[PDB]
């Protein structure tokens, strides 16, 4: 049995699977699952949950499992966009690592030791705590998983400056197929570049990131504010924000959160600065005086508390709640990267289409800054210089609302359809943290799809790493030959 081989390795945090609505197995299952849209009772469940303590206790999980038929899972934050750290067509059992959640902050190095369950919140909070003078680039929302994130890459606010997550990172423990502990030196060069940005559940278990701490001013400046305006403006402010934004020197972000319904279109504005708000005001009021910011809108604070600000919390305290409901609503999202300017009429159709589906909403980043110096094989990432914005799709719906599932969908489809001319092409661009079943998917107990899977993964590959994906492939092959760790995206080893 598992469990025997678990409790001879002294592994005792286990469920096993129960048909009780309101068993433990099935507190621990709904935990961490981050996008409702996974929930229901049609979905397919874990046969057991373990919860490792440690970096052995996850070391020997991973050895026991093996001894068996399953599918291995592994959760950290459980945001996936579609479910893959807690689903899978074949009986499975999910590794969570919620319990692996220390941060160690070494200041005298001004790098920190990050156990991957982690959340960015957890990090960011330990940091702030710490010191007021340094920071870490990663993503906005403030209860994804390191695991997952860092994993994929990582993108946030602070990126123009510092690149992703994963292009700071200068050491990890990965535990792979056979339960071996390795570090940066013991995995080598290939499979160390591979796992900063070639995507989660596909190289083994990350016990731990080293990352390394960034400075910020003990004051930054920030700004939150929503524009209600008609589409005619809309159009407008969002055809100069994109150069804006693209253009700006590193020390400056200008985000975009976006919705309509009907006549009113709403634009939330979101602005850092690496320094104090005179210099932040000044350009802004040089390069975007339309946006019509004034003095008020323009705070100091620290550097933790504007992550915790940026992202609508209330306090920094609340970075440090891995279960703080962030938005409980089920979700589709999709996203493009763009090569070319945005023409306005581009911009104009899309928030036709926010109008008339008030449900759904739109992300905007810019990319340039750091994003153009950092090579393109740096590390998996790929789209860096030429890349000029980044732009997310979301439909999203409360239970209340199920009915328009369909609809809901739908909508999101045509909006990827009507972008289609305007954005990246040949192929259309994605990113791994943005993982997208619809690029299609491998069912590894097909003989005849494996046998192609190569080919047949270079859909989605090259979508998300362009000419990264040979190097992957054979940092795979070297770390994971028999496909241990595989979702229905994962690179495929060599046969
Ligand atoms: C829900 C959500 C996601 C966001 C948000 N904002 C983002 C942002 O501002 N920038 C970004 O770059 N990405 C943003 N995303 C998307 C997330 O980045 C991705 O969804 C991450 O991959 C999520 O990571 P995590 O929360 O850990 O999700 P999991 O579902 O647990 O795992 C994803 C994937 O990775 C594997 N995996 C997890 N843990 C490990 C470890 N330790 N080792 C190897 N592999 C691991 C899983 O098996 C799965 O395959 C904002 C919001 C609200
Ligand atoms: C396996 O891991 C789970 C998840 O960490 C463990 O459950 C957790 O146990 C801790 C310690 O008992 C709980 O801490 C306390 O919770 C109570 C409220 O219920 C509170 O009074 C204390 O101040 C503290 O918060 C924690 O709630 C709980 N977490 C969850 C989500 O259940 C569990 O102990 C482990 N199981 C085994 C067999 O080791
Ligand atoms: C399920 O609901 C949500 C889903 C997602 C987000 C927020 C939600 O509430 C965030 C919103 C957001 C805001 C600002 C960003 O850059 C500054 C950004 O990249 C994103 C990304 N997305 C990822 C998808
Ligand atoms: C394998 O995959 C192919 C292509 O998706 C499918 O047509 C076929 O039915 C599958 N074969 C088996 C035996 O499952
Ligand atoms: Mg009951």
């Amino acid at each position: 049995d598992l469990l025997s081989c678990l409790t001879f390795n002294g592994v005792r945090n286990h469920t096993v699977f129960s048909a009780d609505s309101d068993s433990d197995f099935n507190r621990f299952l709904h935990l961490s699952i981050q996008n409702p849209l996974f929930q229901n009772s049609l979905i397919s469940k874990p046969s057991a949950i373990i919860l490792p303590g440690s970096k052995e206790e996850l070391s020997n999980t991973i050895r026991c499992i093996r001894k068996g038929s399953w599918t291995i899972r592994l959760r950290s934050g459980g945001h996936s966009y579609e479910g893959l750290s807690y689903t899978s067509d074949t009986p499975f059992i999910l590794i969570d690592l919620m319990n692996l959640n220390r941060v160690s902050i070494d200041l005298e190095s001004e790098t920190a030791w990050v156990e991957s369950g982690s959340t960015l919140g957890e990090l960011y909070y330990a940091i702030t705590e710490s010191s007021s003078k340094l920071g870490f680039t990663a993503g906005w929302c403030p209860t994804v998983g390191t695991g997952g994130h860092i994993s994929g890459g990582g993108f946030g606010m602070m990126s123009r400056k510092y690149g992703l997550a994963a292009d700071n990172v200068v050491d990890a423990i990965l535990i792979d197929a056979n339960g071996a502990i390795l570090d940066r030196q013991a995995m080598g060069e290939d499979v160390f570049w591979a796992i900063r940005g070639g995507g989660g559940g596909v190289w083994g278990a990350i016990y731990a990131w080293k990352i390394k701490l960034l400075p910020v001013p003990e004051k930054v400046t920030v700004f939150r504010v929503t524009k209600n305006v008609a589409i005619d403006e809309a159009t407008s402010l969002l055809h100069k924000w994109q150069f804006v934004a693209e253009e700006l020197e590193e020390d400056f972000t200008l985000s975009v959160l976006g919705g309509a319904d009907e006549k009113q279109v709403w634009l939330t504005m979101l602005g850092f600065h690496f320094g104090l708000k005179t210099v932040a005001k000044s350009t802004f009021d040089l390069l975007f005086p339309e946006l019509g910011l004034v003095e008020e809108d323009y705070l100091e604070m620290s550097w933790g508390e504007s992550f915790a600000y940026l992202a609508g919390l209330e306090t920094v305290s609340q970075l440090n709640n891995r279960f703080l409901k962030f938005d409980e609503r089920a979700f589709k999202t999709k996203v493009d990267l763009t090569k070319e300017p945005l023409p306005s009429k581009a911009f104009y159709g899309l928030l036709e289409r926010l109008s008339k589906e008030p449900n759904g909403f739109i992300a905007l980043n810019g990319f340039g800054g750091q994003m153009s110096k950092i090579s393109s094989d740096f590390t998996p990432f790929p789209h860096r210089s030429g890349t000029r914005l980044m732009v997310e799709y979301i439909v999203a719906w409360n239970q209340s609302e199920q009915k328009k599932k369909t609809e809901f969908l739908d909508w999101l489809e045509k909006v990827y359809e009507f972008m289609k001319p305007f954005v990246s092409k040949n192929p259309r661009l994605g990113y791994v943290n943005h993982i997208d079943l619809d690029l299609g998917g491998i069912d590894w107990g097909n003989k005849t799809v494996v046998n192609n899977a190569i080919e047949i993964s270079r859909s989605w590959g090259e979508s998300y790493f362009l000419s990264n994906y040979e190097r992957l492939i054979r940092a795979k092959t070297l770390i994971d030959p028999n496909n241990v760790f595989n979702h229905p995206q994962s690179i495929p080893p060599m046969a």
